[PDB]
């Protein structure tokens, strides 16, 4: 029958959506992922379309030799400060379902920034977007549960800040992290930490930690803009890369 013929053809075109250097992300981020829970609570390839919609996030590759790539590619490094060598290995426009139409554009100042993070959590990341951490008033606040800013989400632009937050993974040593519309709106400058912060102070829309220079002292080793509505973030890409300073 001509019937038959027309499903098997639309399973083909279905296992498709995916290219297979997707695939293998979401292997890899999904691997990191049962890695890590198998650990701590005791321990080509197929198109494995169905860990990928899941995520409820679109990921699409931007090819090694696009024009898209280099420009990305270029402002990834654009302030990587430390010159110790980063191999920009592959790069991947991201869109979550629900991000692209609360996320507060008309604040103004919407700038793009650099968020680490270790390759577990960016199952959880894509899924739910970038969330803000738990206050904590059931006892003292102690420097372990805040960031020097508060309870934020936080970004740098800079590379060489955010290698200190995306730690390779156990899978294959690359590392992760996402390159976010960050609307920030009317920023504070800050030259000393603050960790009771749980919004922008009176006025402003997120907070800039100052980074320390000769000339002007701070309480920061990096530039950190934190932001307090988790409607100020938009993701649009992931970026795999690797120190070579990692092997031997
Ligand atoms: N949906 C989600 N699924 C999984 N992890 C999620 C998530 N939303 C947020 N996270 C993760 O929670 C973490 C988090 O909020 N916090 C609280 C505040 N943060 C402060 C801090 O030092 N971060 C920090 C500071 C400066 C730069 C950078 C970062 C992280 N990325 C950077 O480039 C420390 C960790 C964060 O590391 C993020 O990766």
């Amino acid at each position: 029958s001509e019937q038959l013929q027309a499903l098997l053809l639309e399973e083909v075109m279905n296992s498709s959506t995916l290219s297979q250097e997707v695939s293998d992300l979401v292997e890899m981020i999904w691997a990191e992922a049962l890695g890590h829970l198998e650990h701590m609570l005791g321990s080509p390839n197929p198109p494995s379309l169905a860990k990928y919609r899941a995520l409820r996030c679109k990921i699409e590759h931007v090819e090694q030799n696009t024009e898209e790539f280099l420009r990305v590619r270029k402002e990834v490094l654009q302030n990587h400060h430390s010159k110790s060598p980063v191999d920009v290995l592959q790069i991947f426009r991201v869109g979550r379902v629900n991000e692209t139409t609360e996320f507060l554009s008309k604040l103004g100042n919407v700038r793009p920034l650099l968020h680490g993070s270790p390759v577990q959590n960016i199952v959880g990341i894509l899924c739910r977007g970038l969330l803000l951490p738990k206050v904590v008033e059931d006892r003292g606040v102690q420097r372990t549960d805040v960031g020097n800013l508060g309870s934020g989400i936080y970004f740098s632009d800079s590379l060489s800040t955010s290698i200190k937050y995306s730690h390779p993974g156990e899978t294959d040593g690359t590392r992760l992290l996402l390159i976010c519309d960050v609307a920030l709106g009317k920023c504070m400058d800050l030259h000393e930490k603050d960790f009771s912060l749980t919004e922008a102070p009176p006025g402003y829309d997120s907070v800039h930690g100052v980074s320390q220079t000769a000339s002007v002292t701070t309480d920061f080793e990096d530039d950190e803009f934190v932001v307090y509505k988790t409607n100020q973030v938009k993701m649009k890409y992931i970026i795999k890369f690797s120190m070579p300073g990692d092997q031997i």
